[PDB]
């Protein structure tokens, strides 16, 4: 290898992963909730409504 | 043969060495650590930025 003070790639991997994170902490809270909107975190203007 | 009083050469060796030896220690030093830099008696716009 070049680079062995930072292993760049791997920061690259893990920005990647956390993205995937909040998806999928986001699907499993939709599931678990029978409303859509679950609890105004989304767009509120249907809320309001 | 001609003089013994003063081997030249020998000086010349000498110099040729001590040369070699800043090279080799730069190596070393700079195989220790990652950092490339590394207090750089080299030029200061890199370790600046």
């Amino acid at each position: 290898a070049q680079v062995i003070n930072t292993n760049s790639l791997s920061l690259i991997t893990q920005n990647n992963i956390n993205k995937n994170q909040s998806a999928l902490s986001s699907s499993i809270e939709r599931l678990s909730s029978g409303l859509r909107i679950n609890s105004a975190k989304d767009d509120a203007a249907g809320q309001a409504i």
